[PDB]
């Protein structure tokens, strides 16, 4: 697979370094000369180009890339003009980083295959950890069930699994323990909060 | 639990909106008047202040907040000077949003309780989804064992759980399966996996990768 | 009929002044303070607002306007964001001034009812006048047939065999409408190729 | 001894010229092309570089220098990220020119071996000369003891050393007398004090104030 | 004694904070609104005025000040036009902070009473500390004689004053010893010197250098 990442910011620069670490052909495009020089070593091909121009986009052979990631999320004009061109060039998969709710609505009309909010998805994830310090990481299977990696408190010390009645009393299934030790649990959103309060 | 969020960007503004939804007293501090007027309705109180000033920081009653989040990740001077003042004010928890690796090193020195890379962590998470399109959302329990929410392929249709030897060969456990928008926790042998449905699995990282090829 | 004109430039300010002359209520919105003060006298209601904000758009009572004209044609971000709000606010008629081909393609996606190129339409109209210095002003009824207002050069109507030889009809003589044989700006209606032959031979 | 001076301002450019005058190997680093061309004659080697970037720091050959002076004192971000790289490069002695009190607090955290306030230390010395027109130059041995180079008034003219009972009444010992451009180290009783000759007098900080007032 | 400080920089702001600490009436004039608000508490009278204007300078009542310090050292146009006005208004004492050699020459022509180089005089003083790590502070009595506040080494540990033939061989006099936060004036034979204590010495400039190499 060949990937193109347009815009080497904090978000796009992470995708170039990660996909290059896994051993993939990454094209790194950025309008900034100093950004491309820094990520020149972290990409298979790095070009100092403006992606809002169709002539520059055809010069890169952008039609040969199955996945194009437009990591521009502070310039709505540059981001929407780029993903309109890539939809014109018949790119199978265009993934765009959005800025606000209105930028999400423009890109949904002009044909973005997946629209990503990196700071909004992390900020909600961080604020869940701020509100309840017991949690460390979670994944939402649905809107009401989650796999919350809880942190064992002082009252859970020296307590066996059979002593815990999470299976029946709370209806929560413990998955793993990482030796205060990390306690991975699964259950309803309201049911897990009962186990956090009562230990 | 009273939270102060300094800098209402895409990251700071999301924490103010999320914590206000959960019903928490959030103080929204920003130096830009237009940003403050946007988050007046999404915060308990929104004020205009330059957090690099100690006199302006004490005019907010910032010593009364258990958590302060400095969500400035494009100005290193503004971000590092702010957490220095909060470190002096004996704030128990200071969480800072970092910009690069060398910005993370400054905050570690001057006493940031937690340092957050929002785009770097999401960019790494996205890049796993580009590389392996089977996955939908993964959470790393450790460096070798992870929970991967997989998407069922075309050959997984009309297949039973006992047919898939995940417990025996791959050494992985299917923790949940969802079909048609309804999620079933801890499926029992045997259940029908459909053409396009999410398949949550748990196991070693290299063991799931072998299973995705043969799924 | 209540009209809203968003963006007081050369194009938007001309729509405000013409509609205020005709006796219509016009709301003039612009982000520039100097523009609004100049067109405060030429608009029924004038405000200094950013039209890309949904809160500022609702303060104007923009839902009461049947026609909104987004005459922003150099800021693509301001033009595309504004028409998405007005589409969200259910304006029956949104007319947008575009900049280039790609700006036109964006506004077609997000639901612009009519997209206007003022400089491109005039530039095509002007460039037809430079190549053929006899013409003055023309409109295209169709691709093949057009009404061309020629300039009279160095004869009776019957002498000008446009009806038989060229297959064209003389429409006016400049003031005297509906000419008839015979009579010694010349308006001629006919096929586009036929008028060019008439100009070369006459 | 090898020295590197990062930032050729009024303060950094003075260290380059004084160390080169003494015959030391000075590397002059700056980001401005005009500054580097100006100090080509006053430094062993002058390089155009941006010190906040670590790749440009290792090209200079910065690990070969025992002393590095970061004489940037108007950009807090550029100064603190430079001394972070040098501290990470195991540079033994890093001397940093600071700007304000909060900049001093950051450099203390991230490992600056010595933090310098050139204008603040000179402003304090000047304000002692404005407040007291008798003094010319002083050195604080401690917070209560000092050596003050006084200036002779009219009442000290034609006065011998033994006539002045400074040793008993004030408890201050006269160290030297700058006689008409010629010094006199440890003057012996008695030497005639002229109209205007410097009187290097050592004593308590409060006691010399009495000597200035009582003449 | 009323002092006017024109330009509240790092150097001008240090004179305001020190003259007010000593109990003097200070007029703090600056063209920047942010600077005046910060120093409004540390100055008797703080004004946001431009000093290059003759009308604004007479609104301050600047003729009532014996000392005016023009602490603008990065703006030659503002510094030379200010002191041209103050000399035109017959200020008895005008002290100007200069930038380079050419600014020093202009201010001499247009009648500056004392011209100050804060960063240049510190850079020369700092470069002496980099060259010789034994010195901590020194005061130049002349171009050939100096008082150096040395630092004790391992070879100077447990050595009495009479053991050091500084009076006979080196021709230098030991003035005081800073014994770990305690300072003793005019030591008598004999006093023991610890491992690391400041040793204030006086002598010829070349004779002190021979002492450090030979002891
Ligand atoms: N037209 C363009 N074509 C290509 N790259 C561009 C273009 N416009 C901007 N960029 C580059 O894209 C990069 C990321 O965009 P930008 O800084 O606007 O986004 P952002 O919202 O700040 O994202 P991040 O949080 O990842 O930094 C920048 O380095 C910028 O120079
Ligand atoms: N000194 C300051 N005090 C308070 N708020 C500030 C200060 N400096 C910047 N801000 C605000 O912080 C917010 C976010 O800062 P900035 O835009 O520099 O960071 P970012 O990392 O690019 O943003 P984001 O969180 O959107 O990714 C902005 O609204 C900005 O106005
Ligand atoms: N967000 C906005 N909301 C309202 N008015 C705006 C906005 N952005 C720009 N304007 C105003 O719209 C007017 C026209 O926009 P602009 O000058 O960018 O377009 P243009 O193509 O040059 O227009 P014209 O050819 O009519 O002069 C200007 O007066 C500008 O100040
Ligand atoms: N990142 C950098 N790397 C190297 N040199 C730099 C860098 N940033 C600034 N400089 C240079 O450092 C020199 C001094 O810095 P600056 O002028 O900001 O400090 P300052 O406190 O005003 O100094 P001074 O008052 O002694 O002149 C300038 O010549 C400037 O060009
Ligand atoms: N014409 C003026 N009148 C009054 N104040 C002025 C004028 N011009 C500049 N200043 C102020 O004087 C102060 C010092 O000026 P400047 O920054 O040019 O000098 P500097 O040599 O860099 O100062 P320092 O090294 O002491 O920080 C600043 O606060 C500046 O705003
Ligand atoms: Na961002
Ligand atoms: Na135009
Ligand atoms: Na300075």
């Amino acid at each position: 697979k060949q990937f193109a990442v347009i815009g080497l910011g904090r978000f796009g620069g992470s995708i170039c370094k990660e996909l290059h670490r896994m051993g993939h052909e990454v094209l790194a495009v950025d309008i900034n000369e100093e950004k491309v020089n820094a990520y020149a070593s972290y990409a298979t091909h790095a070009v100092i180009a403006n992606a809002t121009e169709e002539n520059e986009l055809l010069s890169l052979g952008i039609r040969n890339f199955e996945y194009v990631i437009v990591a521009i999320g502070a310039n709505i004009q540059a981001s929407t003009l780029t993903t309109l061109l890539l939809k014109e060039l018949d790119i199978p998969n265009i993934w765009v980083k959005a800025q606000n709710y209105y930028h999400h609505k423009v890109l949904e009309k002009i044909g973005a295959d997946r629209i990503i909010h990196p700071e909004k998805d992390m900020g909600v994830k961080i604020a869940q950890s701020l509100s309840d310090e017991n949690v460390l990481n979670y994944i939402d299977l649905s809107d009401e069930y989650s796999i919350v990696e809880l942190l064992a408190t002082r009252k859970l010390d020296s307590k066996s699994i059979i002593d815990l009645n999470v299976r029946a009393k709370y209806g929560c299934t413990i998955l793993a323990i990482k030796h205060q030790d990390c306690l991975v649990i699964m259950g309803h959103k309201k049911d897990i909060k009962r186990f956090e309060n009562e230990g």
